[PDB]
């Protein structure tokens, strides 16, 4: 089997069903002790939690679910009735994420869309009845951060106050996105220095709050 299947199996055998905190702990233990994986991790995860708690977003979009770690992290802090949509183009990973969410008992709060973000984002308004997004977590291919930001704005999915939170702005890095949001009068940006998941390597998150056109 694959690393991702091993992680799902480990969660299933080392966490309590319906207990998201135990699911996160199990994944963090697996990835620290057994096999590294590109989950946001606990160091950056704590920053994410602090952000989610500040803004209490009613609708969050996540680009790049992977195994569902960040989806569990975010969805567990959502208020009753609040929703997370997560896009994942790799069907194998989309299946892992759905199963991870089911195990955590968060399946009613999250929808996992199996496709490419550039194909699905234009469908959000008409097919998924989205008006605007309250928050967007960017954690997919790093060269897609800027193009999907620009696509979200073209699609009318951003509103004044929409929070963009971007992983890996240092490693692997997202130089074009970072330069763009920091230079644009349409974003107010904050850098949160942290560490690469499960590693003593500097990384960080960038928060970019959309200010309108
Ligand atoms: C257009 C589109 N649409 C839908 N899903 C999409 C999508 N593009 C990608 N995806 C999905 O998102 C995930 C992939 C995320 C890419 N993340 C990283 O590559 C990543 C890498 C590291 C890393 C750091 C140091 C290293 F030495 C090696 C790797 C750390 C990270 O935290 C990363 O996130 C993966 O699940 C992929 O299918
Ligand atoms: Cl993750
Ligand atoms: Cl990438
Ligand atoms: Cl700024
Ligand atoms: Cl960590
Ligand atoms: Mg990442």
């Amino acid at each position: 089997d694959t690393k991702e299947q091993r992680i799902l199996r480990y969660v299933q055998q080392n966490a309590k069903p319906g207990d998201p905190q135990s699911v996160l702990e199990a994944i963090d233990t697996y990835c620290t002790q057994k096999e590294w994986a590109m989950n946001v991790g606990d160091a950056k995860g704590q920053i994410m939690d602090a952000v989610i708690r500040e803004y209490s977003p009613s609708l969050v979009l996540e680009l790049g679910a992977y195994c569902g770690y960040s989806a569990v992290r975010m969805a567990r802090l959502l208020q009753p009735g609040a929703r997370l949509l997560t896009m994942e183009m790799n069907p194998d990973y989309a299946a892992i994420t759905q199963q991870m969410l089911n195990f955590a008992g968060l399946q009613d709060k999250v929808t996992i869309l199996n496709g490419a973000s550039q194909d699905l984002i234009p469908q959000l308004k008409k097919k998924y009845d989205v008006d605007t997004l309250d928050m967007v977590f960017l954690d997919h291919w790093k060269d897609r951060y800027l193009p999907d930001t620009l696509l979200l704005e073209k699609c009318g999915l951003l509103r004044k106050g929409t929070v963009l939170l971007a992983d890996n702005v240092i490693v692997p890095g997202t130089p074009d996105f970072l330069a763009y949001v920091r230079g644009s009068s349409s974003f107010e940006c904050t850098h949160y220095s942290s560490y690469l998941e499960y590693m003593k390597v500097v990384d960080g998150l960038e928060k970019a709050i959309y200010q309108g056109p």
